[PDB]
């Protein structure tokens, strides 16, 4: 039921890319009739052992995490011997966050917004008790189920916490957009449950921005502001932070500017940020 047959699986069109992946929509059409159900089907763009032993660990996270809040694991289809060549999940035609923000903003008030940070929120909760890091959370990687529901994709950098130690340190610099990244992870390449809390913080600034570009982090960074990370960790170190969204609940700032205290150990857990919004919300 979770092993797919390659036959069975007919290209449509592709959803995304990045970190040396792509998302695929197919149709598991064992019929070959176009009757089956959609799927969006995971896979490296290109041969190499590396993204291959990352791959494998993303498979690995992804079939162990059963959440509301986190997109859904369907199963693999096999290359040669053990090789996992595509990893197929369900397929959520709204798309990711961002777009839906962006097109949709005129109908999602305020109360829609906190629902949505309080589903994010839950579901960053549950990843944290999985040890679970995501180092990519971005409202490019929400996925929409429904009007009311939305789910954390994306898990090609998760990794997990040994069980004694709560962060780890990468070798290689990241490749995502710089303006998510904690201070810790700008300047030693360090992530936690915490730098994930920092990117939380940007994410309630996507959501409560309608992720309007004329706002962006990217565009209020060109603002503020030598290589750009290292202005960006200047700016992050002065206490210069992004300011409240037009419209912006003066609490659900504040709440941003929890998530963005300059040390790890200062910032809010998920458990602790879920009930706030929670409280906002109703
Ligand atoms: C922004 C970008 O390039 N991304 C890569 C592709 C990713 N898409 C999905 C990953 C995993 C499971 C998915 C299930 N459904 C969908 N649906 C969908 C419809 N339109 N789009 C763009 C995505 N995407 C998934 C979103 C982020
Ligand atoms: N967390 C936060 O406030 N980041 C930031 C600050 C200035 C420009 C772009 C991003």
């Amino acid at each position: 039921p979770t092993i797919f047959e390659e036959r069975h699986l007919k290209y449509i069109s592709q959803l995304g890319k990045g970190n040396f992946g792509s998302v695929e929509l197919c149709r598991y059409d064992p019929l070959g009739d176009n009757t089956g159900a959609l799927v969006a089907v995971k896979q490296l763009q290109h041969s190499g052992p590396d993204q291959q032993r990352d791959f494998q660990r993303e498979i690995q996270i992804l079939k162990a995490l059963h959440s509301d809040f986190i997109v859904k694991y369907r199963g693999v289809s096999y290359g040669p011997g053990r090789q996992s060549l595509r990893l197929v999940m369900e397929y959520l035609p709204s798309g990711c966050l961002r777009d839906f923000l962006q097109r949709h903003r005129a109908r999602l008030d305020a109360s829609r917004l906190l629902l949505y940070s309080s589903q994010i929120c839950k579901g960053m909760e549950y990843l944290g008790s999985r040890r679970c890091v995501h180092r990519d959370l971005a409202a490019r990687n929400i996925l929409v189920e429904s009007e009311a529901h939305v789910k954390i994709a994306d898990f090609g950098l998760a990794k997990l916490l040994p069980l004694d130690k709560d962060y780890y340190v990468v070798r290689e610099p990241g490749q995502s957009p710089i303006f998510w990244y904690a201070p810790e992870s700008l300047s030693d390449n360090i992530f936690s449950r915490q730098s994930d809390v920092w990117s939380f913080g940007v994410v309630l600034y996507e959501l409560f921005t309608y992720c309007d570009k004329s706002c962006s982090p990217s565009a209020e960074f060109l603002r503020m502001m030598v290589p750009a990370l290292s202005r960006l960790l200047e700016l992050l170190e002065e206490g210069q932070r992004l300011p409240a969204p037009p419209a912006c609940p003066a609490e659900v700032h504040e709440l941003m500017k929890l998530c963005w205290a300059p040390s790890p150990q200062d910032r809010p857990s998920f458990s602790a940020l879920g009930p706030q919004l929670d409280m906002l919300w109703s």
